[PDB]
């Protein structure tokens, strides 16, 4: 009912990423708008999703972000294409799998104060995380390496599985307001160990507004 | 490749033996026994189809590979428990041999009772799963007969706004069907550490995991028939928590 009210931006619709927009279209969330760069694969999505529930509403791009150009677009749909047009999107989840794509969201998300989940899988498919990111608040991409170790064909997709579900689970906390949100939520696959943990921002961070957002943040006494 | 070579059976086909039995199909498991007693009330137009059959169909569709057997009787039942025991001692992969994993999706502790009974009378390993009512936790248990914990050994263990449950459940269902599937792969393909019990608190975000050891007083007298056997094999060298 309420959740029908928000917007989520998910990049990267392969892999954790199509399992999270399913999840989320079966919740009935408001809207999900849909980036990756290869009907092209987000248009497909789009469809696939829209049969699973017509309540949802789609927003679907499939320029590459990491140009500049494309960068301004992206910023442009983050900030405006929440539920009603000109309000910002309520979420960003990076479901993509490469370094430049999630330090260009990091990016775009610092720029803007806007709050988003960063996921990932191993190839391998034994380890997985997720992370909450509050631009000025926590961590952000670049702040720090990712340093939480991993302690030593079928695995791969139930890891997603296990890895979208628990991003979810996790988007429907922070929309919500019930339970406790994660930081940072990893998954030893191998073990069962799921180390969790939080980080502080990084005052000499390179991204210089990610500096910029802690200055405000703190400067809110 | 290997995994085409099991065959597992799914006691419960609602929400998380539903997802269960999707994810070990799309792992290409070689054979799934579906068992479950009421219809479809999954896809709208399956509405009066026993569950069993309506999952088969969807299954097949998504698998065609995977061999499946269905029953729709209800198991709690003395004739029907019979035919349910003969299912897990010859409905394997190969006919006459019995099925690799029993895993318990049932709603309900008779149903548990039940699986349990027939496990401890077979020598079966099973893992038994669940996801509470409030739709915020879940968890799976291992259970091989004489080694570790049966069902009856102790009591059941717990793991500590109506849109937040009607958001929640489905996720809930994802989370714990995920865990139990991987579960499923390391016992089956042996790589990895098996889960003896692992819970989910949705809330926290928490996994508490442990071990049971068998109670040598089990009002299972398999059970315990079923230790002895255990304690026989190893002989040399097992602590509990004081
Ligand atoms: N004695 C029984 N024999 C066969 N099937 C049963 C029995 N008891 C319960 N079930 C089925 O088990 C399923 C439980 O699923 P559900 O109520 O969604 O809980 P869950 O969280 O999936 N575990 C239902 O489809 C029941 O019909
Ligand atoms: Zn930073
Ligand atoms: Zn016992």
């Amino acid at each position: 009912e309420k959740i029908r009210t928000f917007a989520v931006a998910i990049v990267g619709v392969g892999g954790v990423g199509s399992v999270t927009a399913e999840m989320l279209t079966r919740c009935g969330i408001g809207k999900l708008l849909l980036f990756d760069y290869d009907l092209s694969k987000v248009q497909a999505a789009e469809h696939t999703l829209r049969n699973i529930n017509p309540d949802v509403l789609f927003e679907v791009h499939n320029y590459n972000i990491t140009t500049v150009e494309n960068f301004q677009h992206f910023m442009d749909r983050i900030s405006n294409g929440g539920l009603e047009e000109g309000k910002p999107v309520d979420l960003v989840l990076s479901c993509v799998d490469n370094f430049e794509a999630r330090m260009t969201i990091n990016t775009a998300c610092n720029e803007l104060g806007q709050t988003w989940m960063e996921s990932g899988v191993s190839e391998n498919a034994v380890s997985g995380h997720i992370q909450l990111i509050i631009p000025g608040e926590s961590a952000c991409f670049a702040c720090a390496p990712p340093l939480v170790v991993a302690a030593n064909a079928a695995s791969l997709p139930t890891t997603m599985g296990v890895v979208a579900g628990i991003l979810v689970q996790n988007v429907l906390k922070f929309l919500l307001n019930f339970g406790t949100v994660s930081f940072y939520l990893g998954y030893n696959a191998m073990q069962d160990f799921f180390p969790t943990m939080s980080m502080k921002p990084n005052p000499q961070c390179d991204d210089r507004n990610c500096r910029k957002q802690q200055e405000e943040y703190k400067k809110k006494v």
